[PDB]
């Protein structure tokens, strides 16, 4: 009972899937892997189907297939993308070659909705506390998602929202440069490499999130990494000594310590009108010691979100083990282990 397949030419690329799913179309590549939406004749979802990839021709991308399999394979919660699915047209592991993950699709990435307008001061309680309650998943799976932006939040028509990307993150050099959303959600200490950086470099990027819905505005909306940390520094304030000692590395703090020391300016004078209960969590999560943010558990239990907020309904994780990423494995093993992945897949309930 391994399904029947048939084939598709989509991107000028062949998509080999399971009859179960119908109605295939583009929705992007990447580089990365091509994404089609898909509905699914078992389950009556609409579905994301990412068919990479080349997934094995080196051990960098074989590594990172294992990654993102295992990442999306323990995944188990309402505002987290999980897999509803791997397949795989090959019937040995001697003729293993392609990987397709389905997944869930909400409908749109918030980027598309809600850019260049400002939302309701209820709309933002609802998807801030979304993103914040599946971080706390994610977090205590021991997870970072580094990336964290309005285009890898996924979001239905009822604003319901799932997080997508965590634990990926690889970017190179050059999609970060210049004036670009790649960036302007980034931590300081990540962007600029100050130190090894906790679970709270995410929270960094709901600040910025939660400002931007409210406002309308990016809230960083840097030219380059240095201006950005300028626009960074005048909200927030210059670095005390106390920071300063933690930037592990000396050449940027060096560098910070050039600059001329400026004050925390009033949140309440930059986010005028603003509920105060959303410019004091925005205090709380903009805070430029990574050690004193608030972490998505407190930040939950914020008064902002009394109407959503409910103890007993915002799970942890089982725990994850990414032992497999301090191993140096050779491009067989990580495609091995890989398989052994996708056919052990149980699909949930
Ligand atoms: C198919 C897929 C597989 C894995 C991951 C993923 O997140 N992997 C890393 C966590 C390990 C994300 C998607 C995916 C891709 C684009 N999507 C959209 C658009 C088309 C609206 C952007 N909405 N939902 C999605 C979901």
């Amino acid at each position: 009972e391994r399904p029947t397949f048939y084939r598709q030419e989509l991107n000028k690329t062949i998509w080999e899937v399971p009859e179960r799913y119908q109605n295939l179309s583009p929705v992007g590549s990447g580089a990365y892997g091509s994404v089609c939406a898909a509905f699914d004749t078992k389950t009556g979802l609409r579905v994301a189907v990412k068919k990479l990839s080349r997934p094995f021709q080196s051990i960098i991308h074989a590594k990172r297939t294992y990654r993102e399999l295992r990442l999306l394979k323990h995944m188990k919660h309402e505002n987290v993308i999980g897999l509803l699915d791997v397949f795989t047209p090959a019937r040995s592991l001697e003729e293993f070659n392609d990987v397709y993950l389905v997944t869930h699709l909400m409908g749109a990435d918030l980027n598309n909705i809600v850019k260049c307008q400002k939302l309701t001061d209820d709309h933002v309680q609802f998807l801030i506390y979304q993103i914040l309650r599946g971080l706390k998943y994610i977090h205590s799976a021991d997870i970072i998602h580094r990336d964290l932006k309005p285009s890898n939040l996924a979001v239905n028509e009822d604003c319901e929202l799932k997080i997508l990307d965590f634990g990926l993150a690889r970017h190179t050099d050059d999609e970060m440069t210049g004036y670009v959303a790649t960036r302007w959600y980034r931590a300081p200490e990540i962007m600029l490499n100050w130190m090894h950086y906790n679970q709270t470099v995410d929270i960094w990027s709901v600040g910025c999130i939660m400002a931007e819905l409210l406002t309308g505005r990016t809230l960083f909306p840097g030219t380059d990494h240095i201006d950005q940390l300028k626009l960074i520094l005048r909200l927030v304030g210059t670095p005390g000594a106390e920071l300063l000692k933690k930037i592990s590395s000396e050449s940027a703090r060096n560098y910070i310590q050039s600059l001329t020391q400026m004050p925390k300016m009033n949140f309440a004078n930059v986010f005028i009108g603003a509920n105060p209960l959303a410019v004091d969590l925005l205090e709380k999560m903009l805070v430029l010691d990574s050690d004193k943010r608030i972490t998505a558990a407190q930040a939950l239990a914020h008064a902002y979100f009394a109407q959503y907020h409910d103890p007993d309904d915002e799970p942890v994780a089982d725990p994850y083990d990414q032992s497999f990423e301090s191993r140096d494995l050779l491009i067989d093993e990580w495609k091995s282990l890989t398989y052994d992945e996708v056919i052990s897949f149980v699909p949930p309930p």
